[PDB]
């Protein structure tokens, strides 16, 4: 019997089809037109931060869409335009690439391998984070297994069969970018050099246990061999530094120093290693939501999504996807490389959609939403030094733009970001002006959840001071009811003149703001004055904590309070501009609703009045149409846990699941984006444990689709890891744990305690 979750898994062969389109037959296609439809619904994904693959597993041929998280075109972009591909150049935005595919050809003698066998089986295994295959033919039974060792900085195959000598199959490498392929000996290289000037190289090194290896043009023929060990390695001369002008150490001098190292062990040393360390990260949140009938756990990923929709009835396969968001992040973000970006590091586009880059507006925020509460905090470190290394390329381009600069004609100081970026401190397309404050949550909320007082004065307060600075440059002052006050760059009409009567003269507002998606350019935007006042918070927290700048920190605390802040509507809505309009019910964004979540400013607790305005305006959104995307229902969900509606919360997880889920648990835009399965992550952390109001919430709010539950590992502001289980209604088996003893306010089962942690294991 299959596992009822952790698993992912499919009793149809992948669909195998090259990148480039008339590479294929129509029959190879399968039931697609496209083949970026085949890569983002059938490939199960592997990745250890740096190197990974999405693989295609068929009986007759198998394909691995190799990726390098840092091969990248593009450059500086000093233009600050939007325009990538393959081909361009450092004076361009650019875009993450596919570093090459690995075909796998297998054949019965010298003819090829049959297509239909008996008892296929492809699965995508996160217990141990290995992919596995399983069939058999004419009486043999063949496995193949598949992973991506973080110890072994490599990829290892192997394929294995029931009886000796019946192993043989075609190893090709494929690229899309005219890379120069060569196979000698037993290995297979390909390597090339990009228009913007990185260099690449990738090996593919065979090792057959018996049997003849033979090298004809640029594959290599394994023919009847007991086994065979595979390694895959890959490299660029890319080094996150911006003095070094993104250049490092040459691919090819790296791959001399481990990749044949790591071919000449044997794969039960490679495995034993890698699931060692795989669970290291991946067993510290364990969880569990109820039962699913067997009727339903035994069907495999895709007919199980198809159940799901017509009867959204499954608390296992929820939990694989909470659970597949923890194994995709932990795959994708390691402290050392670069951040997930829009796709985590899977990508088979020369030209992918948004660039497959690192979006400021939510994206790269969502894609670690789950870093901190999941207990995955040094893939949180990934983000952090990136927005540190990127940072002198904002400074460049934020400098440059004179529509910053100060009242006194000077540049502003401190920078911001473009919406997009790249990885060569790049920033493209239209100016994301609150973008670095959000940056600057993140910076903070790693120091919050781990207490590390040198990551905070080392790294974070430094760079949250020099947000602090922008904004100290940008902010407007306006006058006495609003004297200043422009709403599209004219003066406030009569009726809109009445809501900033109240406005008091001193009053600081981000000037010419945008509330995502929608309305009028116009000051004091609730969505950047909620950034703005948690940047400044958090800030004055920090030099606190450090006893650092305490007469900058008490003059930012005065701007703090001359801030504009949140207002409620005459509707009873949460407002989203300082001029109270219409709710824009029809809207799929809410972006005054970051103070509830990610921000940290509204909550049930201790702003009720506000937070019963934001329910209202959350409650009159629709979840039809343009709202259903892949990064509406993880947002949605962590806002209504906040807000205390684990019932409206658990809805939103339902309906990622319904509308915004490929057959292989990816989520999809469309097309396929990451920031779905990254976000379901926080948003299911918020159903079960909050610790942003003060203290401990422990479920704030029950879940009727989950009557009977546990879980284990999850992780609370101070550095405190949370275990509890909970029945009925009703919850049970707290425990706190800590580093060293702490007192903490718990509010659990509707009453408010303190509670003492026990010693970490």
């Amino acid at each position: 019997k299959p596992s009822a979750s952790n698993l992912i898994w499919s009793d149809e062969p992948a669909v195998v089809v090259y990148p480039q389109e008339d590479k294929n037959s129509e029959g190879s296609f399968g039931k697609y037109r496209k083949p970026a439809s085949v890569w983002e619904a059938e490939g199960y994904p592997i990745g250890n931060g740096r190197v990974g693959a999405m693989i295609f597993s068929a009986p007759g041929r198998e394909r691995l869409a190799l990726n390098e998280i840092s091969l990248w075109s593009g450059g500086a972009n000093p233009g600050g335009g939007y325009g990538y591909g393959p081909d361009a150049g450092t004076n361009q935005f650019g875009n993450y690439l596919p570093f090459g595919d690995l075909f796998v050809d297998f054949k019965k003698g010298d003819q090829p391998a049959s297509l239909s066998v008996e008892d296929f089986t492809r699965s995508l295994d996160l217990r141990d984070g290995i992919h596995k295959v399983n069939y058999k033919a004419d009486g043999v039974t063949y496995d193949r297994e598949a992973f991506s060792s973080t110890p072994a900085n490599v990829l290892v195959l192997n394929y294995k069969a029931s009886k000796p000598g019946q192993f043989s199959a075609d190893f090709s490498v494929n690229s899309q970018l005219g890379a120069d392929i060569s196979a000698k000996g037993s290995v297979i290289t390909w390597k090339g050099m990009l228009k913007n000037g990185m260099n690449y190289e990738g090996r593919v090194l065979i090792r057959p246990k018996g049997g003849t290896l033979s090298a004809s043009g640029d594959k290599i023929s394994v023919k009847n061999a007991d086994s065979c060990m595979v390694v895959i390695a890959m490299e660029t001369d890319y080094l996150m530094d911006y003095k070094k002008d993104w250049k490092g150490e040459s691919p090819s001098r790296k791959l001399d120093r481990y990749a044949a190292k790591a071919a000449s062990a044997d794969y039960a040393a490679l495995k034993q290693a890698h699931i060692s360390q795989y669970k290291s990260m991946f067993d510290r949140v364990k969880v569990n939501f109820g039962k699913t009938e067997e009727d339903v756990a035994k069907l495999p990923t895709p007919k199980r999504l198809e159940a799901y929709k017509k009867n959204p009835a499954d608390p296992d396969l929820e939990e694989t996807m909470f659970q597949f968001g923890r194994y995709l992040l932990l795959s994708s973000s390691r402290p050392g490389t670069l951040p997930a970006n829009l796709q985590g590091l899977w990508n088979d586009y020369v030209k992918p959609p948004w660039a497959c880059d690192y979006h400021n507006n939510i994206n790269v925020q969502m894609a670690y939403w789950g870093a901190e509460p999941a207990n995955l905090s040094e893939c949180h470190e990934a983000l952090v030094n990136y927005v540190e290394a990127m940072a002198p390329g904002c400074r460049d381009a934020s400098q440059a733009n004179k529509g910053f600069n100060t009242k006194d004609g000077k540049p502003v100081r401190g920078w911001t970001v473009r919406t997009s970026q790249n990885i060569f401190g790049g920033n493209g397309w239209q100016w994301n002006i609150p973008g670095a404050a959000w940056y600057a949550l993140h910076i903070w909320e790693h120091y919050a959840f781990t207490g590390d007082r040198k990551y905070l004065e080392k790294q974070a307060y430094p760079l949250m001071k020099e947000i602090c600075h922008f904004w100290e440059d940008h902010l407007k002052e306006l006058g006495a009811g609003g004297e200043g006050f422009k709403t599209n760059g004219k003066d406030p009409s009569e009726e809109e003149k009445k809501d900033l009567a109240d406005v008091k003269a001193g009053t600081l507002v981000a000037p010419n703001g945008w509330s995502p998606a929608h309305g009028p350019r116009e000051d004091g935007v609730m969505h950047d004055q909620q950034l703005i006042a948690e940047l400044f918070s958090n800030t004055i927290k920090a030099a606190r904590i450090l006893g650092k700048d305490a007469a900058w920190a008490k003059s930012l605390e005065g701007k703090l309070k001359r801030l504009a802040g949140n207002k409620i509507g005459k509707e009873g809505n949460l407002q989203e501009w300082m001029i109270d309009r219409i709710p824009k019910t029809d809207h799929r964004h809410t972006s005054h609703l970051f103070a509830v979540f990610p921000g940290n400013q509204i909550s049930k607790l201790k702003t009720p009045k506000l937070a019963e305005a934001a329910r209202l305006s959350l409650e009159w959104r629709g979840t039809t149409g343009d709202s259903r995307r892949s990064w509406t229902w993880p947002w949605r969900t962590a806002l209504w846990a906040r807000l205390g509606e684990g019932n409206k919360a658990h809805e939103m997880v339902q309906g990622l699941l319904k509308f915004n889920t490929l057959p292989n648990m990816l989520t999809t835009h469309p097309p396929m984006q990451m920031d779905g399965n990254f976000g379901i992550v926080g948003g299911i952390c918020e159903m079960l444990v909050q610790s942003h109001a003060g203290g401990l919430d422990i479920m704030p709010s029950p879940v009727e689709a989950w009557p009977e539950g546990s879980v284990k590992g999850l992780k609370a502001r101070g550095n405190v890891t949370v275990d509890f289980s909970w029945k009925d209604g009703k919850v049970s088996n707290v425990k706190l744990y800590s580093a060293q003893p702490k007192v903490l306010p718990v509010r659990v089962n509707g009453k408010m305690t303190r509670m003492k942690t026990l010693p970490l294991k």
